């Protein structure tokens, strides 16, 4: 199946770095189509992307017009017109170029050696489970001392939608787009309105990472968390690996199996690096408060989105702390996301 590559561009000529990475990494012209959608009009932007030529396709957004909004939302007209930008594009793919899946990438994120591989190998796994919605490159708590380089070829699920460098079926994009909102389409993704359950691929070492400090938003979230995640540099061949554990039959029963299987430690014993020699823990958390402040205290991501942590799988937050493989996770009789833990 040819899938596509969808950057979405507007204003900002660093896309050069972007589409340098993609174009310099990828394997076939023919299997990985870049498509540009440029929204904005940006002229020296659109110079940028003229300039590679027949590499890739070049779309423009046609209504550059403002966006009324909602009368909460005044400061926030760049992402209404976001939202606007992503279904014209995701519209374009789908039902113009026709195309039965595609990797969505934001201009201003770098993509990994193994960017192509990877979702290469993923895309049959999505196409066959239909409890998987996408396939995403981000870890949400990728930063360099929280990942385990010595396994660049592990993945997870995830119940928390990462976005940023992301595979999706037309299939779902036949399911949202009649629905598709005004603003802030990510945060609308990751409502169970919309997610149903369905959980996405994500990796240990991030396959994407972000560069674009100056944007839409302020700097705070890029300055204090985004800009940390580490992108992954050794290329791991994922078309020959077996991606079965990844089926949901096999990872909730093998991974939930592995992580109650393993001693629970007192977060503080964790975080002082005590009891060495238990190399995967589990620390318990029992409610909203116990959950940002063990989060915190181990430097995980603690801000939820309809009750969902970064990276989370059925409330199971997954990463690397001193050394040691640590499962932040709710009681065994876990049972569903309460969208009031805000
Ligand atoms: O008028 C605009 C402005 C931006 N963009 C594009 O939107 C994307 C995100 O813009 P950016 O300035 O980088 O903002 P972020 O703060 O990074 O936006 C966050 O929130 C967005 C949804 O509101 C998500 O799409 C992003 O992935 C998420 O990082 C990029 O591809 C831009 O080219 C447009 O299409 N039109
Ligand atoms: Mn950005």
């Amino acid at each position: 199946a040819v899938i596509p590559i969808l950057v979405i561009a507007c204003d900002r000529s660093t896309v050069r770095r972007c589409l340098d990475k993609l174009l310099h990494y990828r394997p076939s012209a023919e299997l990985f189509p870049i498509i540009v959608s440029q929204d904005c009009g940006h002229e020296e932007t659109a110079q940028v992307i003229a300039s590679y030529g027949s590499a890739v396709t070049h779309i423009r957004q046609p209504d550059l017009s403002n966006i009324a909004v909602q009368p909460d939302h005044r400061k926030f007209q760049g992402y209404y017109k976001i939202a606007r930008h992503y279904r014209w594009a995701l519209g374009q793919i789908f039902h113009n170029f026709n195309y039965p899946a595609a990797v969505v990438v934001e201009d201003d994120l770098e993509v990994a050696p193994d960017f192509f591989e990877y979702f290469q190998a993923t895309y049959p796994l999505l196409k066959a489970d239909p409890s998987l919605w996408c396939v995403s490159a981000w870890n949400d708590n990728g930063k360099e001392q929280m990942v385990d380089s010595s396994k660049p070829e592990l993945l997870y699920r995830t119940d928390f939608f990462p976005g940023l460098g992301w595979l999706l079926l037309a299939e779902l994009w036949a399911e949202l787009e009649p629905k598709w909102p005004k603003a802030f389409w990510d945060d609308w993704m990751r409502r169970p309105e919309q997610r149903k359950g369905r959980a996405c691929v994500r990796p240990e070492i991030s396959r994407t990472m972000t560069f674009g400090r100056k944007g839409v938003s302020h700097g705070q979230f890029f300055d204090q968390h985004l800009k940390f995640i580490k992108l992954n540099q050794q290329f791991v061949p994922f078309t020959q690996l077996d991606l079965s554990y990844l089926q949901q039959e096999a990872y909730d029963r093998d991974f939930l199996a592995r992580v109650y299987g393993a001693p629970q430690l007192q977060v503080e014993k964790v975080r002082t690096n005590d009891r060495k020699e238990l190399g995967e823990v589990r620390v318990q958390y029992t409610g909203r408060d116990s959950f940002k402040a063990f989060a915190k205290a181990l430097g995980v991501m603690d801000d939820l989105k309809s009750g969902v942590p970064r990276a989370g799988y059925r409330g199971i937050v997954t990463f690397l702390f001193r050394g040691r493989r640590v499962h932040l996770a709710p009681p065994q009789t876990w049972d569903g996301y309460d969208p009031s833990w805000t």
